[PDB]
C-alpha cells in the first residue's frame, strides 16, 4: 500500500538553480506513450541575472523505422510556490517545429554526481500519475558512485516506477 499520488510524492528541499548548472547526461530513463527521446540525451542547464533558470537539451529520435534524427531544443522554465517545481516550455531549433510545455520536478540530487528528474503529464482521478517520463541523471557518464545509485534506486521505487526504467546510451551520434 505505497502512496502513489502526485501530490504526496516528496522533491528537492531547498533547490539550488545555479549549482545544477552545467552538462547532465542522463543515463536511464522512463518513457511517456507516444514519441520520445531515444538516446544520447544531454542537457545543459543555465541561470541568468535575473535568476531564471534555462536548458537545452539534445537527443536521438527514432521518428519511423528507417530515421533517426538528432533533436536540438531549448527551454524556459517558470518558478512556482515549490522551488524544485517548474513549468518547462520548451522549443525545437533543428528538426522539431512545434512547441510545447511539461512540469519539470528535479525529485533529488546532490548536484555534482547525480540527479533524478521527474514529470507526470496527465493524471488519473484517484490521483496518480497517467502519464509519466523520468530521467536519471549524471555528471560523469562513465557512471554514479555506490552512494548516488543507493539513492537513485530508492527515488524510483518511490515514484512508484520500480523496474520501469531503461538504460540509455551515449556513443556520440549526435557528436
Ligand atoms: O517531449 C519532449 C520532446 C518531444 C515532443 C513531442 C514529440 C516528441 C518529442 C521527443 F523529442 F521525441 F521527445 N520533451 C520533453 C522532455 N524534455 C526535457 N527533458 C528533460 N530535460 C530537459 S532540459 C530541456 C528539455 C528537457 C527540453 C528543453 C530543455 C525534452 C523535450
Ligand atoms: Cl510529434
Ligand atoms: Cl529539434
Amino acid at each position: 500500500e505505497r502512496d502513489c499520488r502526485v501530490s504526496s510524492f516528496r522533491v528537492k528541499e531547498n533547490f539550488d538553480k545555479a549549482r545544477f548548472s552545467g552538462t547532465w547526461y542522463a543515463m536511464a530513463k522512463k518513457d511517456p506513450e507516444g514519441l520520445f527521446l531515444q538516446d544520447n540525451i544531454v542537457a545543459e542547464f543555465s541561470v541568468d541575472e535575473t535568476g531564471q533558470m534555462s536548458a537545452t537539451a539534445k537527443g536521438r529520435v527514432r521518428l519511423l523505422n528507417n530515421w533517426d534524427v538528432c533533436a536540438d531544443m531549448v527551454g524556459t522554465f517558470t518558478d512556482t510556490e515549490d522551488p524544485a517545481k517548474f513549468k518547462m516550455k520548451y522549443w525545437g531549433v533543428a528538426s522539431f517545429l512545434q512547441k510545447g510545455n511539461d512540469d519539470h520536478w528535479i525529485v533529488d540530487t546532490d548536484y555534482d554526481t547525480y540527479a533524478v528528474q521527474y514529470s507526470c503529464r496527465l493524471l488519473n482521478l484517484d490521483g496518480t500519475c497517467a502519464d509519466s517520463y523520468s530521467f536519471v541523471f549524471s555528471r560523469d557518464p562513465n557512471g554514479l558512485p555506490p552512494e548516488a545509485q543507493k539513492i537513485v534506486r530508492q527515488r524510483q521505487e518511490e515514484l512508484c516506477l520500480a523496474r520501469q526504467y531503461r538504460l540509455i546510451v551515449h556513443n556520440g551520434y549526435c557528436d
